[PDB]
């Protein structure tokens, strides 16, 4: 005998799939999925043969208080118009009862989804983080307001106005150190902690030194904490982990198909947790709530959503929307499973086959040829702790700008030397090449 | 199956929520909440039915006035047209004269609310808070300290005397380098770790500039490793904690509601704190004291200003706002309960049933349900802040106390010194122009 | 009438107590406390006779299983021999049955008790706490190791052996820097961050000089890094502040009385934390699980427990036993209620006194009397925060420490040189003496 | 009323534990545990008695052998001698083949257990992590920069030269402070913050410098606040996370039971990965495989050792002791099923049991019940260690060795210009002789 083992399916992706192909029949071999080669497997094993049937009006089926009278593959069955049901089916209490299931496939769960964490783009002069926009101006203004002073008081000062009484002392010229580039040199220096040649020695000058070296000591060891701050808080921030993590978390919002299983374990829960997630859904069950699964992809994608999902359509898009991730660990346990009709002389022939093609592997092997494809870009790190270029950066642009404009004013003074020299001397450029290579003079020497 | 139950009640959250949906009118499904649910297991415990009822004055209930009729609800329990109240009823003396309230299914004080501690203007200093005041007053002692057992050493050590004779050998003069005023500048300049010239010699000093280095680093270390702390962890305080240290401040204004409950038992307290705060209260009788407990909230949210209002109201608005705290514990003691007539079984009968419906723990259940929010908690780990203006403002201020200082002593050795020309010089303003035009060289020379 | 209203009593301490004296009878005088007090005022406004009476065997009491026969003060009642019955008794479902209650005249509550936090007690050098015992050390031999290292190779380097060429240069002479003493002081000051006045100058003596400063660097800012992560630990520590985080805490450990009311509410509580908190009542059932009171207030004494108590009793305790604390807020709610029969002509008269004598506030002032008394050691606070003294402290017993370590050699050096120099030159404390005063020479001239 | 029904069970945690009592036997009271929860439920769901039974062999049991018979409780469940065996028995292929297990009660699968990371020898260095290593070495390149750098400006700058003249005026002599050399010792020393002499002049030189200092400056608060922040959060990292982490090392060896469920799998699988390892397994077959699940823990903790059970064993162990931790996911997946003899109703019967008695939700909670225990989370803030020999040796390793780089340059210098003395001086041996001996004048002169 044949009765072809009249098999029913259901439409889903990955599970099962229409051929993506041009020609006519394909006669039962139109569709081509895991199912189907599972199916295959049963076949070549406890011998039979196959007509693929797809249900009408494409429902995994419930039995709806209406009437009762199950809406979907179990009604197939139910009646004996159908025979082995090898589809995402879900084993549950009441489905069990009317029609007799096998012994799992495969084992799902629910668990979230959520995108995966883009990254920090730091800026990368992040080194300016830790203090105002503002106040890193006004530390610039007040070194040259306080310079401006250093030149004032001391020029203005008797006791500074002292001699370069060299070494050899007892001559008389008097010849002050402050003045103006001079004066900004000892703000720059202080205000970067390493003490220029030049000090205070008259006491006015002091109490402004003594000052200022009091407003670097500050602002240096406050940039210092409030750096440790900034790193140290995003060190110490973990992304959520959990629906415990995302349960204290009235910021990135729920989501749900409706009624889909997914309500009902919620619904039916006695977990704080998932008694507390509850609350949030019910509470907007116009918005999150949504009523399919291609939705929740596409609405965590525009927002921040966490679309609750059995785990292995979770498997499937994070692995073909590699923005997004899984997150958590299985949360429920459940599992599909071959339909059979009420005690029948399959199950037990049918579940043997299941067990028997797990022991050789091909299961799981069958569980990367259409879940598993082409390599996600998976690398990626969270190494950051160790700070790199990224993270500071901005600081060698900003030494590379330094070393630049030390040039153009080097060359500035070249000119404005030897121009201003070969004023009252030689004619203007005479002295200028003599002088440029009298610079090289093969030692210190001239 | 006899009188269904007439039961009386007043619309206030979280108690008793007019129905939320379009879905027009439903009797027992006009109105869900705190108040609805404790029917539904107080009836469900019983047996007995609603229909419901409502006010048609608004008022809760009091002794009318000098009619000495009685409004609100307890008119309606009187004369029979009704019978339960489940409602916040507040059980008090005249009321369970003319009826017999239950036993309280509920606790309630007389509390505070005060706008929540946000820390968002510490001071323009607070760049001083990190060590003691205590600490900071000893510190600037020692610098006092060494720099005068510097000189006191070094003097007195005959080491420290080097001869200058640089340039040259003989020339047997002597100098001391360290006087006092020299003394300081090591003390602070080391301080801050600028460093100085002055660095010392001859062994005597260098064990005291020695220690006193290690004496400047653990300050300075210390002090940066704190201001990272207080500016990773922000343990917030808030100004009052009590009823008492609310009394003592005339900055922050009491608030209380007007002509009730609250009001009611202040004038009518006998407590020293309690007494004092009538005074208060009663002295502007027209600007700390809202007619309606909303735009009591209101005053605290805009102005400064202390709410009190009994504890369930607070709870309610504490989870709903985040910015809304309760300062302080239950003063007073009080209890909600079911109302009843005079000689009705009902009370005794309810007695029972509000008892044993604890026992259970459904109140508590119920009490997490509609009082419980959005929750929010938030405590982001404080998303750490880039430090400005306000948290250091006073850098900036003792910098311009100093400099305008450093003109005021300037001027002054100016001053000091062409009077100390004026020793040996001719008379007194000839040094002042001689050196106020000495200045107006303007070069390098004299 | 009089029928003494036959008050039963029972023995708790605050609540009645015997008398405190010598003489005899004190008929209905002996007992004195909070219930008499009640009493009394009951007895003015009402107006009836009170005869004491102890309850016989001591018992709150409840419906023993064996024959129910209530054993205690609701037994003298129930039988009618009772009348009134003031004391603790705690209304409850079962209790109300068969005795109707008055209301409330007290609200206590399930608290958790533990002892307070006793202190830091720093060790007042802390400021050597960040790294180990035995690094410092370490630190102080490379100080003297490396210093070794300059003067052997600084000595024996040609390129150092530079001349003393002054600013007058042309002579000859070498004069090397790097003796003994300067080694070390090369040493100490580079590795206090502030920079000798002696440098290196040959590469040799420059390479070590090098690396010196990068053991310094390290050091420092590890030192820096340990104590902002001490201090910040410290900081971000809380107390215990509720069963939750006592719940998560497999530390300090649980405790109750035996079933006591206590056990009851946890065998049938249905809350996640007092669930999970049972299981350890259960687990060590032998150990903590004790079966009094006064035990209890012992046994957090000796140890890390945490004993469960109604509040009343954690009030009085706190306040006559300040090393201890209560903690958390009232977990369950309950109140005592004085005793009445079975419906009987006084529940409805003894419950208008109590809402009576509320209003004018006798409670709370009684309240304050009995639990009240000698002003605790209540001062004591938490703002360690900000540094103080006994944080670091040691740094300046360091520095006092240095100051005189320098008189001593400083008079070591006075000695030394007079000496030596009087060996060749005058006898020897002629010297002394000029050469003491001399020093004094009030100018810096010798 | 029939036949109580026999269930056959072995003892093992947490399902089948003696029960913890003296009072001696009790039948259904002297075990308890999950599988014993478990018939509690299913008998009351159903209804049927136990009366208990256990094994006669310690076996699980298996296919027996050559014999082809059958020991443990297949044995006993084949011939009739008993019924279920609610038990830790893994449905497999040769098991159902001769019984008929029910449907799961529970999920299982092969996974890893590991020491957990303790972090207690990070490493001699890690003084070094706080900055990325890309960065290290780039900073080094900016140091050798700016020296080449400023070598260059400065020269070619007219006002970098001073004339030295200090003691006198004129003598036109030319110097330039700044060699190749000397400049290295600017850009070192500037960035270990000591400071230097050679300090700018001459401007074209004065903002290369200051570039610099704020180029030192960032680098040293960023070092400074990361380790402050490696030393608060201490994310503790594990070495690998994969069977395919752990099956290319081969410093950690795999682990395994013997003669068993994980062992038998891996010599069957056929997976690249787990291949492999059997491969590593089979070589050293005496050392990587214990005899026993419980010295299989202990190779874990003793040595350094990667055990391989099911999961459930692991999450026991992982909460009983705090060290134990489930390296990775799910390898293989099976599932624990009651057992039945074979047509047996009580399949089914059950079969709707589990199914309900999970949607209830109570599998969860009797797992919740079982499995946890102490709840070891400690997560104690990591009570801030004393840093030490271990977190810091290096900074001592790259002393010592700078150090004997100096000698090894040092000796290279006393060579290298006594021979350059030989060029004027007499022939070689000659200046050695001198100069060693003029180390040993033993003075500060020549
Ligand atoms: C980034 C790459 C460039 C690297 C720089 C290139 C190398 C620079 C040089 C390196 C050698 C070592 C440092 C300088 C000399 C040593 C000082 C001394 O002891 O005496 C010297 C005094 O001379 C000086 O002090 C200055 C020497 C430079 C003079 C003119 C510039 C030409 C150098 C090129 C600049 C090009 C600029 C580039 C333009 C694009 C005299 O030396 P001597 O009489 O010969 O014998 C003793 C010298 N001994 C120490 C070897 C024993
Ligand atoms: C802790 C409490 C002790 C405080 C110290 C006590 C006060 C110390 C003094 C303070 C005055 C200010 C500083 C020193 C003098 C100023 C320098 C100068 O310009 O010329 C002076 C050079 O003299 C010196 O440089 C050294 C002076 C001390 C010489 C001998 C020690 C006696 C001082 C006592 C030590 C006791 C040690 C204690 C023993 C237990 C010459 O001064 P003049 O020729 O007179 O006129 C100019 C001076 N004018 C600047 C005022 C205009
Ligand atoms: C010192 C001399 C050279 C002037 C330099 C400019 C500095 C000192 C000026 C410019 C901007 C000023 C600040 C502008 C605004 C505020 C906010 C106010 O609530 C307190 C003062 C404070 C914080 C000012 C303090 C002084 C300040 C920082
Ligand atoms: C540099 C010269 C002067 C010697 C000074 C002594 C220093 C450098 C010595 C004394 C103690 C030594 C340490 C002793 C123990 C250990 C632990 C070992 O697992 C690594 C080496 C290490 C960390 C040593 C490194 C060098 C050390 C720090
Ligand atoms: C690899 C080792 C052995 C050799 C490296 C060369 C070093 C050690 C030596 C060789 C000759 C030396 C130079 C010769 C003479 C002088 C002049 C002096 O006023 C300053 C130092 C200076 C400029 C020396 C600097 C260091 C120097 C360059
Ligand atoms: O004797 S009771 O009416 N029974 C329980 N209730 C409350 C539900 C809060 C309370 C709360 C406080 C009381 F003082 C008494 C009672
Ligand atoms: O309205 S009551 O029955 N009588 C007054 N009190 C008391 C403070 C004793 C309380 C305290 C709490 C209540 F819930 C009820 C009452
Ligand atoms: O269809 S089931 O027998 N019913 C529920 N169970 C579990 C109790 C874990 C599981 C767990 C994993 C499955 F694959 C199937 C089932
Ligand atoms: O012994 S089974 O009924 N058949 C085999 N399978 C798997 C498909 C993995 C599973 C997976 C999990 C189970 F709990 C049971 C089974
Ligand atoms: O048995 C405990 C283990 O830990 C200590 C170490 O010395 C090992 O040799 C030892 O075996």
């Amino acid at each position: 005998s044949n009765r072809s083992l009249i098999v029913t399916t259901i439409l889903e992706e990955p599970y099962v799939l229409f051929k993506k192909s041009d020609k006519p029949l394909y006669g039962n071999d139109r569709f081509e999925g895991y199912c189907i080669d599972l199916l295959r497997e049963l076949s070549t094993i406890l011998g039979f043969t196959y007509e693929i049937r797809l249900v009408e009006d494409g429902k995994y089926g419930a039995q709806d208080d209406v009437n009762g009278q199950w809406n979907g593959m179990v009604r197939e069955l139910i009646d004996h118009k159908a025979d082995l049901a090898v589809a995402p089916l879900a084993i549950t209490y009441v489905r069990e009862k009317v029609i007799d299931f096998s012994k799992p496939f495969m084992t799902l769960g629910i668990s979230i989804l959520y995108r995966k964490p883009n990254g920090t783009n730091p800026g990368v002069f992040s080194f300016l983080n830790p203090l105002s926009p503002d106040i890193w101006m006004y530390v610039l203004l007040a070194c040259l307001g306080v310079s401006c002073v250093l030149f004032v008081i001391a020029r203005f000062s008797p006791y500074e106005w002292y001699n370069p009484h060299p070494c050899n002392p007892d001559s008389d010229v008097v010849e002050n150190n402050f003045t103006l580039l001079n004066s900004f040199w000892f703000g720059v220096g202080a205000l970067m902690q390493q003490g220029s040649e030049l000090m205070p020695k008259a006491l006015s000058t002091r109490i402004v030194g003594g000052i200022w070296w009091f407003f670097t000591l500050i602002i240096i060891s406050s940039y210092t904490a409030n750096l440790a701050a900034f790193l140290t808080v995003e060190r110490m921030e973990s992304p959520i982990d959990s629906a415990d993590d995302l349960a204290k978390q009235t910021k990135i919002e729920y989501g749900a198909v409706e009624d889909g299983a997914t309500m009902t374990f919620f619904k039916k829960s006695k977990i704080s947790t998932y008694d507390k997630m509850w609350a949030f859904m019910s509470s907007r069950r116009q918005s999150v709530l949504v009523k399919s699964n291609e939705e929740g992809i596409q609405r965590v994608l525009t927002s921040d959503y966490a679309f609750l999902m059995e785990s292995t359509t979770i498997e499937f898009v994070t692995q073909r929307n590699c923005n997004l991730t899984q997150i958590g660990g299985l949360i429920d346990s459940k599992g599909y499973g071959v339909g059979t009709p009420m005690g029948s002389p399959y199950r037990d022939k049918i579940t043997i086959a299941i067990l028997q093609l797990q022991e050789e592997g091909k299961l799981h092997m069958m569980k990367e040829k259409w879940w598993r494809g082409n390599g996600c870009p998976e690398e990626e790190s969270k190494e950051a702790s160790a700070l790199g270029v990224q993270n500071i950066g901005g600081i060698f642009i900003v030494l590379a700008a330094g070393l630049v404009l030390s040039v153009f004013v080097a060359v500035g003074e070249f000119l404005y030397k030897s121009k201003k020299n070969a004023q009252l001397e030689k004619r203007s450029f005479c002295s200028a090449m003599v002088e440029e290579l009298r610079m090289s003079l093969k030692c210190q020497r001239r």
